[PDB]
C-alpha cells in the first residue's frame, strides 16, 4: 500500500465555510473560446456562479452553471459544480473567483491563442496518475519543468478510487484536491480508463462511469458527440481527438459513426497536428495488457493510417513505450500479412501511462523487443509533446528519478502533413 | 423496393376496437417456465392483463403487466403492452388471452420440456427477416417445416424500418403483425442487430436501439444481467448466451465481464448443448462485411474454444455459411500465427443471415472457398437446430426455392462435452 | 344544445405550408414588461423553436432559443409544442417576429407596454370562460372591435372546454390555439386556471392536475419568485396584477398562501397604483350556479385584499355578468353574528366577467332578491374592459355581444383607492 | 427548550453492522390483510426484503420490497426501505423480520378481524406527538392504558425536525428511533400535518412533504386516491377516511373530488363507524389557531352532516377539546344564519393534538366556552375511541399528570347510522 494517507498534505482541505475545494477547469468549446471550470462544496450547495475578469481590463462579468450531486454504493458526495465561462479572449490571462457568497477562492488561467496553422504550444502527458507518493512525484517533475506545459492531455485512470473497498469514493475527494493544484490553473483534457467504468453489480452499482461522469464534464456536443466519452477540441495548432476504448466501437455503434465523420472534418492547413487520445495501446509490448487494444486497432488502425494522424497517446500499461510509424492493416484471415510494417503515414503510438497509479510499475516485457517497438521502459514518470510550429514537434519523457530537465528520451516529431520525413 | 406494400395480407389488422395487434411471447424466465406476452394497442391504453390457463386442469388466472410508450421524431407509437406470466409447469399447452376491456384474442403456447440432458428440441434458426416477399417464403417454409421447430432463435435485423423515411416506424408495426402468426405460438430468442441500433443525431434519435428495446423485452434480469442486448436462457437440453455485437465488449466492460463470468456457470452435465447468438460473424468469407467480426473474435474466440460452445449463429451477411471446426487464437503481433487451424475444440459457425431481409442477396464470395468454410451458397431461406440426446444433433438447411422438406445441406453435431468426436463433412 | 363551432370552421383552419407553425400566442416573460414568451405549436415535425425577432425602429433581427416539449393525454398525441422568450425588449416599440425559420415562416407583432410608472394609461381587455361557441366568437369579435384599443387581456380562466368532449379529446386544444391566435398573437393573454384546466381524470389513468393547459400556456411565474405556474404577478404599465389559482392549495402554510403573503408586501402604489387580482371563482356572486363556493378562499384572502386596498377582483365561473360594491364581510368571529358584508371603502370591487360564450349556455337563474353587495348583474354573453387614465382614475365598462362594438350595457368609474378613495357606487 | 437530548435513550441506535432502525408498520390495503413494513438503513443500503410469518402456522415466507432515499438542503438521508406484505390472515398475529443480510431484527403484530358489523376494535389518537419529554409522557400513558390501543390514529404533526436550523432532518431519524417502540409493532395512520409541509423556498426545498412522504407510505392506492395525503381505509368496525389539511381542496380538485365520491362508497351496514382524520379542527375555541379550519369547513361540512359522519378527529391546537354534535351549514352569505346550532346529525369534533409537541401546550381559550364547546382543557395526553359493537364506542381522555388508568374526560358515542339517539 503506497497510496499517500488522508492526512497527507496534498489532501489538506482548504479553509473556510463551504470553501470551494477539488477546483479543475478543462476547455469549454471546440476552438478555446470557453472553459468549463468545476469544484465542489461539502458543508451546503452554495451558489454556482463563477465571476471572472481579464488581467488588465478588469471588466468582472459572471457565469452561471449548475449544481449537481451522486450517491455511490454507501458514499454521498459533496455538492458538484460545473460552469462553463463562454466567449473568452485567445492569449489573455483571466481570473476567476468561486464559492462567491460564502468562502470565496480566485484562481487563474491563459486561454490559448487563436487555432492557427504555425502556432506552438506545449501539452503535457499524464496517464494513469492514482495518488500514491508516485503520483505526486510526477506532478511535481511536471510543474517544475523548464518547457512549461499549458494543457495536460490525460490519457486516463484518474483516482483509482475503485481500489478501494466499495470504491471508496472519498478516495475521489482526495484525488480532487491533490490535482487543484495543476487542473485550477490550466486545463486537462479528460479520457476515460477502465478504473472509471466502476461496474460494481455486487453492490448494485451497474451504472459505468458513475462517479467519473459526474465529476468531470467535457465539451462533447461542441464536436457533435452525443456522449462525453469521445470527443474532439481544437487547441492552438491542435486536433485532439479522445475516445473510449472502453465503450461501444463496432460498425454503427455512436463513438465508430462519430469517429468516422469527425475524422474528415480535420482541417490540417488550420490545426496540422492531429493527435489522437485513448486509454488501452493499440501498441504494446509489455506483458501487463498485452494485445489488449487489438479490438480497438481492427476498427481504427486503418483510419489512422488514411488520416495520417501523428501520435497516438495511450496510457493502461504502467510504463513508458514509444513504437516506430508501423501499420498492420493488411491481414485478410488468410493471406499471410499480419505483421506491422514499416509506414510512414501511420502515427507513433507513445503509452505514457506511467505517472503513478497506487505505485506500482509495469516491467516484464515481451522479448525480444521487436521491430515495431522503438524505445521501452518501466520507469515512473511523464511526457512533454512541445509543438514548435506546423512542421516540427519535440515529444520528450521525463523520469521520476531523474532532475527535472533530464530527458531520457526524446524525438522530433516530423508533421505528418506538412513534413513527412523518416523519424 | 421489395418489400410487402402497406395493404398486403399479413399486414392487415385484427378487428375490433382496440383489438391487440403484433402479439409475440417470448421465454420468461431462465429455465423457461415463464412467458412474456407482448401486444400492442392502437385505439387506447387498455388493459395489460393477461388471461391464461393449461388446457388440461383449467383455472383461468390473470397476470398483470405494464403498458409502455415511445416517440421517434414524428411518430407516435401505439400503447406497447408486456406481461410476464410465471410458475408454469413443463411440457404443457397453455392457452392465452389479451385485449380483456374490449376486444379479446386467444393463443397458445406450450412450454418446453424441463432441462435434462437427453430431452429433444427443434430449434428454428431466423437472421435478416426484414418484410420483403422473400420473408414472406421463409417465414412459410418455417412453419410448414416437417421437422416442426418450437422456439426460433432470431440472430437479429427484424424489420428493417431504420431504412424507410425517418426509420418511418410504422414499419415496426407491419412486421409485428407479418410475424405474429409464429411468434404469438411459439417464443423468438431475440438478438439486437445493427437494423436495431437506429442511432439518427440528424433527426435527434441518438438513444441506441429504442424502438427495439421498447417492443421486444427479453428476461435478462433472469441470468443476472444489467442490460437486455445480452443475457442468457436455459431451455431444454440447450444452454443459450445472446451477445450485442454493437455493445461495448471491451476487457472491464459489461458485456464482456458479464460473458466470462456466465461461461464459468455453464455445467455441461446438465445442459448439453451450449449456443451462441450474435448478430455479426466471427468468421465470415462472404465480401460484405468482410471481416467486421475480428474484432470480437480477438476477445470472445478464445472462450468459445476453452469452453468448447457447440455452435455461434449469426446473421448480419445476407447468404448462408457453415463453416468447419476452427480456432485463431494463436496470433501474437509479430509471430505469424495468423491462419485458422482445424480445432475440434472450437465450435461451428454458421451465418444465417438470409430469411430474406429487404429482398437482395449476399453473392459476391471470397475465392477460392478458404480451408475454414465448409459450406456456403447464397440462396434465401433458414436453418433448423434439431437435438436428439445429449450427444447428436441434426442442422439442416432449407432453401426458399426448395420444397419445405427438402435439405440442400445437413451436419449431424457430435457433443463437444458428450461425444468429443470429429463430426466434419 | 351542442353550440359547439364544427371542426371545418374558418376559425379551425389549419395555416397552410409544410409545419406551418400554429396556435401562436404571446405573453409577458418578465416582471416589468421587457420579456416576451412566444408559444406555437408545429404539427408536421418539431422543427426550430427559434424567434427571429426586430423592432421597427432600429431593424435589427436578433435570434432567440427556445425549447420542445409534448405530452400524451389518454389515446391523444399532442404537436410539437414551442416555448421561447425574449428578453431585454424596449419599452413602447413595435417589434416583428418570425417563428418556423427552418420550413415556412410566419410574421407576426407585438408592441411592448410602456415601463411601469405612476400616471401610465393602458387598456385590459377582460374575458373570461371563453370556449369555442360561435357565442365565443362573437365576443372575440367584439373586443378586436372596440373603439379603444385593447392592448392586453386578462383571461379569467375556462379556456376551450376540451374537457367536454370523450376523453377530453385534446384535439379541441388545437382547435382552440388555433381559434384564438388571431388575438393573441399580436398582444399578451394574462392566464388564469380555471376548472377546465384540471382535467382530473382517474377513470382514463390521467391524474395530473392542469396538464394540458400547463403544457401549452406558459407564464412567467419565475419572475415573482412563484413555486407554481398558477399562481404568479406581473407589473404591466401603472398595473400591479396578481394571479391566483381557484383549484390549488391555499391553506395557511400552502405555498400558495405563503407566495401571496409576500407578493402583496412588495407591492408599490407609487410605481402600479391599480392593484388587479385575477381569479376563476368568484369570492361574491349572487347567481345560483356556483353560489358561495368562493367561500373557502374569502376566508384566507378577503382581509388581506382589504388591508392592501385593491382595487378590482376579476373572475370568471359564473357564466354571466355581475359588478359588486365596495363591501367586505372579514368581522366574522363564529360567535359574534357578524356574517353580513358592508360598505367597506377600502374594499375592491368584485367583478365577474366569465360571459365570453363557453360551450353557448348563460347562467341565468340568480339569488333574489339582488343582495345589497350586488350593484349590478346580467346574464348576457359578453366582454369587459379595464381602461387606466391615470393614478386616480380608470374607466370600466361591459359590453354585450347583443349590442354594437361601441355601445356599454354597464360603465362606470374606478376610483383608486390608494389614491383617490371616493365613493364610486353604481 | 424542552426536545430530549440526542443521548437520551429513546434515541438510542439499535447495535450491529447496518441494524434496522425507525421500523414502522402501517395498514398495507383496504381491508387489513396488508401490511407495509418500513424502516431505515444507515450503514449500507441492505435489502428491503421483510421475513414474516404467523403463529398459527408458522410458515416463513419473504416479501421483496423497495429501497429510496433523499436529500434536504444539505442533509442526506439513510436508506430508507419499504416492503408492503400481504394476503394476511385475519386476527392472527404475525412476526416480521427485518436486515435479513447483516444484523436481523424481529418484530410483532396482530391483523385486525374482517370487517363488520359488531367487531369491537380500540384505537388510540395521538396528535402532535414531537419530541420532548412531555412527548414521552403522552407515550408511555398510551403503552401503559389498561384500555390497549390496537392501532394509532394519528391525526398529523409528527417530528417537529423542521423547527431546526434547515429543518435538521437529523430529527427525524430520532423521532424514527423513538416512536418505535410503539410503531413497529402496531400500525399508525398517518395524518398530514402543517409541520409536514416543509416548504422552505429559501434553502430551495420547495416541494412541499418531501421529507415525510419519503419517510412514511400509506395505502393511498387501495381506496383509488391519486396522492399519499388523502386516503381511506377500512379497519375492524370502523370506515377511516384521512383527509389532507394543507392541499388543495376546491371544487374539482383532485381531493375535492376522491372525498366526494368516497362517502357514496361508505356501507356503513358492514363498517358502522366512520372516522375521519384531519389536521386542523373545524370547531376550535381555543386562541391559537382560532378559525384557520374554516375554509375546509365551508367546503366539506355539509357532506359530514349528509353522511352522518361519527367523530372528526383533529390535532393542530396543543390542547383538548371535545365538541357537542353541531352544525353550521345554514349560511346564504345575507340570511345572518352564521351561528352553530345543535344538530343530532352532526358528528361530534375533538381536538387531540395534546400529545406534547416540543413542551408547548396551548392554554388561552376564548371565552366563555361557547355552545358548541362541550369539554375543553389545556393539557398533555392522549385519547382513545373504544368501539364496542355498532352501536356504542367508548371514547375517553387520559392526562399525563393523571394516572394512566384515569379518564379526566369520557363519553359514549351512539353510533350516527346504527342508533340515531341523542347522545348528551
Ligand atoms: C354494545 O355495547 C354496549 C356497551 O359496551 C352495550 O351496553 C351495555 O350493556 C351491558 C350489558 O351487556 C350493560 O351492563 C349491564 O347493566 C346493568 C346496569 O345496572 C347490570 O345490572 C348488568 O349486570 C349483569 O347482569 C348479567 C345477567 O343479566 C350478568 O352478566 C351479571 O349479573 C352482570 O352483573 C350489566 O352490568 C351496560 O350498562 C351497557 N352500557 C351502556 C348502555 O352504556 C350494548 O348492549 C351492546 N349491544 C349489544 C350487546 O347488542
Ligand atoms: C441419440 O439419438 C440419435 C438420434 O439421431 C441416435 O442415433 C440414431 O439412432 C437411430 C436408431 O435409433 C439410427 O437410425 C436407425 O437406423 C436403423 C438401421 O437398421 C433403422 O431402424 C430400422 O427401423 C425400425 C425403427 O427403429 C426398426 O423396427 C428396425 O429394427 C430397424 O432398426 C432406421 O434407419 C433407424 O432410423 C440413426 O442412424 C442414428 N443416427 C446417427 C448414428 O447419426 C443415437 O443412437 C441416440 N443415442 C442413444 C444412446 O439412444
Ligand atoms: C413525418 O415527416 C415526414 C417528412 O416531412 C412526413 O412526410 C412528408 O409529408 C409531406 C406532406 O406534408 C409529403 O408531401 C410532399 O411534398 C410536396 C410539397 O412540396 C407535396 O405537395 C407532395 O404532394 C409530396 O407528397 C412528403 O412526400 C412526405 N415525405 C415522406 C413521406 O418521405 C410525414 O408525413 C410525417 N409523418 C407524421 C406521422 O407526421
Ligand atoms: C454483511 O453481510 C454480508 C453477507 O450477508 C457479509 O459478507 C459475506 O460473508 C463472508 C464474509 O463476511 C463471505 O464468505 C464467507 O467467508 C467467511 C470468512 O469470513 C467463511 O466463514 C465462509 O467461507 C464464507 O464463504 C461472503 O462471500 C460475503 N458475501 C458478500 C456478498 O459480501 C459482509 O461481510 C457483512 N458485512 C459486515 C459484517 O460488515
Ligand atoms: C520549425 O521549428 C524547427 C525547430 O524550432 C525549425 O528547425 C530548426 O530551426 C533552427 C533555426 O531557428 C535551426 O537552428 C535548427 O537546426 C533547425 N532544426 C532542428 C532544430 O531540428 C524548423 O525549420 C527551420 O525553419 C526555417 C526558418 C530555417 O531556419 C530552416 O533552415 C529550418 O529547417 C521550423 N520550421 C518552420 C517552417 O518554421
Ligand atoms: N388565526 C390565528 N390564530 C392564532 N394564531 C395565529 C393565527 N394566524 C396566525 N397565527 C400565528 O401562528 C403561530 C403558530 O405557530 P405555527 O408555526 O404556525 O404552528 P405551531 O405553533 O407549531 N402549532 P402546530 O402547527 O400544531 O405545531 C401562532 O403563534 C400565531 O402567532
Ligand atoms: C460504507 O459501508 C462500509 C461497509 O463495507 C463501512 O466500512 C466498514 O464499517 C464497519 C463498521 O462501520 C467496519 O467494521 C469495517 O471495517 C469497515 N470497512 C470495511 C468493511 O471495509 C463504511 O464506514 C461506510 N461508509 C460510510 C461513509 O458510511
Ligand atoms: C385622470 O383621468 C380622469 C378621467 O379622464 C380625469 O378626469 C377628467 O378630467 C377632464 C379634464 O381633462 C374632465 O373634462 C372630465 O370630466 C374628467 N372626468 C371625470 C370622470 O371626472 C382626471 O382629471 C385625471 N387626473 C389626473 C390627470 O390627475
Ligand atoms: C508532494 O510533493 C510536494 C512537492 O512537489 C511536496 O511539497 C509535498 O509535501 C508532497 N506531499 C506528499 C509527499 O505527501
Ligand atoms: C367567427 O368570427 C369571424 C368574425 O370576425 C367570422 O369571420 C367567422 O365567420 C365567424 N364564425 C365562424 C363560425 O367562424
Ligand atoms: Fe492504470
Ligand atoms: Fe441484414
Ligand atoms: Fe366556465
Ligand atoms: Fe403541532
Ligand atoms: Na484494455
Ligand atoms: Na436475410
Ligand atoms: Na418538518
Ligand atoms: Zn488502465
Ligand atoms: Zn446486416
Ligand atoms: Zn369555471
Ligand atoms: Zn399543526
Amino acid at each position: 500500500n503506497r497510496d499517500m494517507p488522508l492526512d497527507s498534505d496534498v489532501f489538506r482541505v482548504p479553509p473556510g465555510y463551504n470553501a470551494p475545494q477539488q477546483v479543475h477547469i478543462t476547455q469549454g468549446d471546440l476552438v478555446g473560446r470557453a472553459m468549463i471550470i468545476s469544484w465542489v462544496t461539502m458543508d451546503e450547495p452554495g451558489s454556482s456562479a463563477v465571476r471572472y475578469w481579464s488581467e488588465k481590463n478588469g471588466r468582472k462579468r459572471i457565469a452561471k452553471g449548475k449544481m449537481s450531486t451522486y450517491r455511490f454504493f454507501n458514499y454521498s458526495s459533496g455538492f458538484i459544480h460545473h460552469t462553463t465561462i463562454r466567449k473568452l479572449k485567445y492569449n489573455t490571462k483571466y481570473y476567476y473567483e468561486v464559492g462567491l457568497r460564502n468562502t470565496t477562492r480566485r484562481f487563474s488561467f491563459i486561454t490559448p491563442p487563436q487555432t492557427g496553422l504555425d502556432v506552438p504550444y506545449t501539452f503535457g502527458l499524464i496517464g494513469d496518475l492514482g495518488q500514491s507518493f508516485d503520483s505526486n512525484t510526477t506532478l511535481s517533475h511536471y510543474e517544475l519543468s523548464p518547457k512549461k506545459g499549458q494543457t495536460v492531455l490525460f490519457v486516463g485512470d484518474l483516482s483509482y478510487a475503485d481500489r478501494y473497498p466499495n470504491h471508496d469514493n472519498v478516495r475521489w475527494d482526495t484525488w480532487g484536491r491533490f490535482t487543484e493544484r495543476s487542473v485550477a490553473y490550466q486545463p486537462w483534457i479528460w479520457t476515460a480508463g477502465n478504473h472509471e467504468i466502476e461496474f460494481a453489480p455486487e453492490i448494485n452499482e451497474t451504472e459505468p462511469f458513475k462517479p467519473f461522469s459526474y465529476r468531470y464534464h467535457v465539451p462533447y456536443e461542441a464536436s457533435q458527440s452525443t456522449s462525453p466519452f469521445w470527443y474532439s477540441i481544437k487547441r492552438a495548432s491542435a486536433h485532439i481527438i479522445v475516445l473510449s476504448s472502453y465503450s461501444a466501437y463496432g460498425r454503427g455503434t455512436p463513438q465508430y459513426t462519430w469517429l468516422k465523420k469527425e475524422l474528415r472534418k480535420v482541417k490540417r492547413s488550420e490545426t496540422p497536428w492531429l493527435i489522437v487520445l485513448m486509454h488501452s495501446p493499440l501498441y504494446n509490448s509489455y506483458n501487463h495488457h498485452f494485445m489488449e487494444g487489438e479490438a480497438m486497432r481492427t476498427k481504427f488502425e486503418a483510419w489512422f493510417v488514411k488520416y495520417k494522424v501523428d501520435v497516438v497517446f495511450a496510457g493502461h500499461v504502467h510504463a513508458y513505450e514509444r513504437s516506430e510509424r508501423v501499420s498492420n492493416i493488411a491481414y485478410k484471415i488468410t493471406n499471410g500479412l499480419c505483421t506491422p510494417v514499416k509506414d510512414q503515414s501511420a502515427p507513433v503510438y507513445i503509452t505514457i501511462g506511467d505517472a503513478g497509479n497506487y505505485g506500482v510499475i509495469d516491467s516484464n516485457m515481451i522479448q525480444p523487443q521487436p521491430e515495431y517497438s522503438a524505445f521501452r521502459e518501466a520507469s515512473f514518470g511523464h511526457g512533454m509533446f512541445d509543438i514548435k510550429n506546423r512542421t516540427h514537434a519535440h515529444f520528450s519523457w521525463n523520469r521520476n528519478q531523474d532532475g527535472v530537465a533530464v530527458e531520457a528520451d526524446s524525438v522530433w516529431f516530423f508533421n505528418r502533413h506538412w513534413y513527412p520525413v523518416d523519424d
